[PDB]
């Protein structure tokens, strides 16, 4: 039948009570999962919705139970951490020719770019040639910008891949998809299995290979799944390598900018740093020397949630401040002030946002006279102004912007890194009464940047930024318990979690939701045979520019309603949400 093609693999929606039963919910992706700490999220307070993020972030270091899936402390994916920083090496001991590739679309991409600049400045400060180079869905752009979009083809992840390995004759590509799912990376893993004179894969993500994506895509003939499992079975001659540990699901279903890109910075920083800081010692990486660094890592979600109370009061500023109708800046010096950046883009698909709503800053690229001379003059009674930084950063470039902007402001709070035993000047720097002091132990580096310094600080930056700007929309009431119901299409990945979303809150067959997704989509057009058996994409470009298609759709099945009813359902309706949420009730 016309759509069959497209539609075979989605499950079947269960009858009500047998989710578990009928093996529906062992199908669901990790990554995809309703974390049930998190089943009433949207009814959870400040303080609440930060500890229990908290607790969603602590999963990444839980270990593995006595049947189940391979974690991050897991003996399996250390070891292959240790193997991979193993070929690292070989590769930064024959530099002539070598590379190493990080790539991913979306925060994958966004993690793999700050961790190349990272290790690329680790060889400069030793006068090595840089070897690190990054890849993002839809180019260099993509970084600091919204661009859902360009993940969904293998034919654009393999060309960038052609370009920057040039005529390099040893390739190390690390493939970062969180859900083991975007066609970008396959397409990359792929060819890299076809010159395995020349390429190495390592793919990186957070699913079970049993889980791995497994539709067809577009421009490209083997799925995600395959290209996996053939990864797998090559890792036992040592010519490809997966790094899948489960770390749970996230707070907010998909969401996997969230713990997904913690997670990558955790694994990938780990087990760089110890392939280099284990070369010059003339000494083999081992599990102990990954190990030091893992439980830095997780001290440092300890040290960073200590600070709890503080991160729930800039979430209520950060939601004040947008129930009304103002504007978030966040303000940041180097690599912290990207990473801002990075948290207030994410908020315009991950939450329906615009650009001004949550914005970054680093001192996009605005310097300090700049910010003052074009930003500041926008300031208002009801915004709020956060400032991100640590002691060694130029406080004076600082203290200025903040005087001047607390002027237009006073809802302001700051985020302050610090070695223990460093002291902030102006004891008025209050300024600041109330600061998030983050205070770090003295550890042992010998690396002239201090690398591990750098990356604890942007990792615990990210669990507060991604804290409080998922926090903040989510006391706002647009999230539908740990769903976002009303995201925008805008790839192929999204239209499946649209579909999945009205399969479990409908309860009703996967026909029908489809037929209320594309009425929805496609609307005024009604469902010809074309539109059932088009391509996804199709779909995709169509929806990506309307608004409420979700829950149009939703109404549409919930009333059993056309889509003319639904329409003038919603704007007879006080709000999207309380249309949504009365209908369910
Ligand atoms: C239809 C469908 C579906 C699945 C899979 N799709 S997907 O793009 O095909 C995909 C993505 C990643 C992966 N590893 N495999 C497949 C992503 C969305 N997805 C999904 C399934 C169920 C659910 C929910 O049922 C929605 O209620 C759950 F509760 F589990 F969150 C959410 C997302
Ligand atoms: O890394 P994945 O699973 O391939 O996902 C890649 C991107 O879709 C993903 O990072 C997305 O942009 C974020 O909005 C998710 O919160």
């Amino acid at each position: 039948m016309p759509g069959t093609k497209r539609f075979q693999h989605v499950i079947e929606t269960p009858e009500p009570g047998k989710w578990e039963l009928s093996g529906y919910e062992a199908a669901v992706p990790i990554t995809e999962k309703s974390n049930p700490l998190t089943q009433d999220l949207d009814k959870a307070d400040a303080e609440n919705i930060v500890r229990l993020l908290g607790q969603c972030d602590a999963e990444i270091f839980q270990e593995e139970g006595q049947s189940t899936y391979q974690r991050l402390y897991s003996e399996s994916i250390l070891t292959t951490m240790v193997q991979v920083a193993g070929k690292v090496q070989e590769v930064l001991k024959e530099p002539d020719g070598g590379l190493v590739v990080l790539s991913g679309g979306g925060t994958s991409g966004r993690m793999a770019f700050l961790m190349s600049v990272s290790f690329n400045q680790l060889m400069k400060g030793l006068g090595q040639k840089p070897l690190y180079t990054y890849l993002i869905a839809g180019g260099d752009r993509s970084v600091v910008a919204s661009r859902e979009g360009t993940e969904d083809s293998a034919l654009h992840g393999i060309e960038e891949l052609k370009k920057v390995a040039a005529g390099k004759k040893r390739v190390i590509v690390i493939g970062i998809s969180v859900g083991l799912s975007a066609p970008f990376v396959a397409g990359q893993m792929d060819c890299c299995m076809n010159n395995t004179a020349v390429f190495l894969p390592v793919l990186v993500g957070f699913n079970p290979v049993s889980m791995a994506r497994n539709d067809p895509i577009e421009d490209w003939s083997s799925t995600f799944r395959q290209v996996a499992e053939r990864m797998q079975k090559m890792q036992e001659k040592q010519k490809a390598f997966v790094l899948n540990p489960a770390i749970g699901p996230e707070g907010l279903s998909g969401s996997s900018r969230m713990k997904g890109g913690s997670a990558t910075k955790i694994l990938l920083e780990t087990l760089l740093l110890a392939a280099h800081k284990t070369v010059d010692q003339g000494i083999a990486a081992s599990q102990r020397c990954l190990l030091e660094i893992l439980r830095t890592f997780e001290r440092a979600h300890q040290v960073t949630y200590s600070q709890s109370p503080k991160i729930a009061t800039l979430m209520k500023s950060v939601s004040t401040s947008l129930e009304k109708k103002g504007h978030v800046y966040l303000v940041g010096w180097q690599t912290l002030g990207i990473i801002a950046i990075m948290d207030g883009v994410e908020c315009i698909h991950t939450f329906g946002a615009d650009f001004r709503d949550v914005r970054g800053f680093l001192i996009f690229t605005f310097s300090q006279e700049d910010f003052l001379t074009s930003i500041l003059p926008s300031l208002t009674e009801i915004d709020t102004v956060v400032f991100i930084f640590t002691l060694d950063d130029n406080l004076t470039e600082v203290q200025t912007i903040v005087e001047q902007v607390k002027e237009k402001t006073n809802h302001i709070q700051a985020l302050a890194h610090s070695t223990v035993g460093q002291t902030l000047p102006i004891p008025l720097k209050k300024l600041f009464p109330s600061i998030i002091s983050i205070t770090w132990p003295l550890l042992f580096f010998e690396y002239e940047g201090n690398f591990i310094q750098k990356f604890q600080r942007e990792l615990s930056t990210k669990w507060v930024l991604n804290t409080v700007s998922t926090g903040a929309h989510v006391l706002l009431g647009k999230i539908l318990q740990n769903h976002m119901l009303d995201l925008r299409i805008s790839n192929s990945k999204l239209f499946w979690r649209a579909l999945a979303m009205l399969q479990r809150f409908s309860g009703q067959s996967k026909a029908r939701c489809i037929e209320s997704l594309l009425r929805a989509i496609h609307f005024p057009q009604p469902l010809s045979d074309d539109i059932r058996a088009a391509p996804i994409s199709c779909h995709v470009q169509v929806a990506h520019e309307k608004e409420q298609v979700i829950p149009i759709a939703l109404l549409s099945l919930l009333f059993r309603c056309s889509i003319t009813e639904a329409q003038a359902h919603l704007a007879a309706a006080p709000s999207v949400c309380e249309a949504v949420r009365s209908a369910l009730a």
